[PDB]
């Protein structure tokens, strides 16, 4: 769910998930899939990607276990469909976190972004 | 869409609506979830639960056609599910307004990973 993610987002990244990823280039928040504007965009353009494999399990309201240990994510989860949500949601934290270094912040938005297609998932 | 919406929370409220309601507490904005923190918080919780009622518009992108007349919202869509979306907005831009009075400046980017669960709408 939200919770888990929002928050894996925060332990990797140390950045307040909505100020900084709720609406960020073509990807980032909660405005469907656009051509990736950079390295950040492209995490959640991967992530979006990852949540249209999922068999049956709802991305935004499922919860779902996982363990911080050794300031790492660990998807404890056994429901397979979960588990794979588990880590889709991981793998976006740690792509965010990797591309720190070329956030930013002229594509943040209010409104829209203005952004191309993006190629099928 | 966001644009109407943005643009009926500065008529009512005076604020600029990101700035001062994108990210507020628990329930405004983007990945806005969880128990309310104030009576503003839970004008976005209600506006979030208006918007599940809706039945076959977008909350975020379709447009809409609605006036400002004597500085009152009138909602002026024959399409009924975006009349029922003006009214979600025409009515958390009141609600906002109306709660000035405890609006709280450090909730502006509240952590949302900090919330806690909240009940179903
Ligand atoms: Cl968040
Ligand atoms: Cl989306
Ligand atoms: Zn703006
Ligand atoms: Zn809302
Ligand atoms: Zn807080």
């Amino acid at each position: 769910s939200l919770f888990e993610l929002g928050k894996m987002i925060l332990q990797e990244t140390g950045k307040n998930p909505a100020k900084s990823y709720g609406a960020y280039g073509c990807n980032c928040g909660v405005l469907g899939r656009g051509k990736p504007k950079d390295a950040t965009d492209r995490c959640c353009y991967v992530h979006k990607c990852c949540y249209k494999k999922l068999t049956g399990c709802d991305p935004k309201k499922d919860r779902y276990s996982y363990s911080w240990k050794d300031k790492t994510i660990v998807c404890g989860e056994n429901n397979p469909c979960l588990k794979e949500l588990c880590e889709c949601d991981k793998a976006v934290a740690i792509c965010l976190r990797e591309n720190l270094g070329t956030y930013n912040k002229k594509y943040r938005y209010h409104l829209k972004p203005f952004c191309k297609l993006a190629d099928p998932c």
